[PDB]
């Protein structure tokens, strides 16, 4: 009668996370709507489901919803969550899950203390793989902003377009103004994640990321891939770097022709249970 779930966060970024091999429940697009709402529902970022397997490789399969109910991610985060809940909730023993995904198979890492290392695939840097508006690919690129203002900016899709600019202080850098201004720039027609990156060391580098239709996040995963793996393609950045974003830090590895590697933590918050019928 009563669906139990988990409530999780990566860095911030906050997850309702339900079994949905050892439950059954009925989750259309407004009773998802209904559970995200803080003040009257759960209140999440994002919606994982652990569900049956659709093929033998797989031990599990999940799916991830928005807050407004659509399937979609921008941040990457959630595989890190379902790795630790489904070792949690005791459906598997394994730390090296195979796991059935929109994006196809992923095998995420348990590690110590809810550390999980993903795959994150490979980065692409062609304007038009971005997407971004510019003729030929270059190191860097000049956009233009309102007023006469300039920045540098580098792009790298993560299978989500994102640009790069680099900050001497991330604390007092004008993501307020800035950030809406790249992330609808015309020169981004599907608009973009704009990073704003300061180097401690070649080792170490702080960020705020202004997400696309969102603006400014605690933890865009996908975002602190872009920012690392740009350092480096700069020559500023070791091949394994910490990056502290505003929710807390993790680490990105990454060698040119190689997929990036991204390992970070996990918050068990509380367990939950709840009748769904109040919400659909
Ligand atoms: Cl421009």
């Amino acid at each position: 009668m009563l669906l139990e779930f988990t409530k999780m966060h990566g860095l911030g970024n906050d997850f309702m996370v339900v079994d949905l091999i050892s439950q059954r429940a009925y989750l259309d697009t407004a009773t998802i709507q209904r559970l995200a709402d803080r003040h009257f529902g759960v209140g999440f970022d994002q919606l994982l489901i652990v569900e049956p397997p659709d093929v033998p490789e797989a031990d599990f399969k999940y799916r991830i919803f928005n807050a407004d109910g659509s399937e979609v991610e921008q941040c990457g985060n959630g595989v890190r969550c379902f790795a630790r809940f489904v070792h949690e909730r005791h459906l598997t023993n394994k730390t090296n899950i195979t796991v059935q995904t929109k994006a196809g198979i992923v095998k995420p890492e348990l590690g110590q203390n809810g550390w999980v290392r993903v795959n994150m695939g490979y980065p692409k840097f062609l304007p038009n793989e971005i997407p971004f508006v510019a003729e030929e690919p270059e190191a860097l690129y000049t956009l233009e902003l309102a007023n006469d203002q300039n920045i540098s900016i580098d792009v790298v899709n993560m299978g989500n377009p994102h640009a790069v600019t680099i900050v001497p202080d991330v604390l007092t850098a004008d993501v307020a103004g800035i950030g809406p201004q790249v992330e609808s720039h015309k020169r981004f027609p599907e608009r973009v994640n704009a990073g704003f990156m300061q180097v401690i060391d070649d080792k170490h580098v702080r960020l705020r990321v202004f997400e696309r239709g969102v603006g400014e996040t605690l933890a865009c995963g996908t975002g602190a891939c872009a920012a690392a793996v740009s350092g480096m393609r700069r020559g500023l950045l070791a091949n394994s770097v910490e990056v502290e974003l505003a929710g807390g830090k993790l680490q990105i590895e990454w060698q040119e022709g190689d997929v990036v590697w991204m390992t970070g933590p996990t918050t068990h918050v509380y367990d939950g249970r709840l009748d769904l019928r109040y919400f659909q």
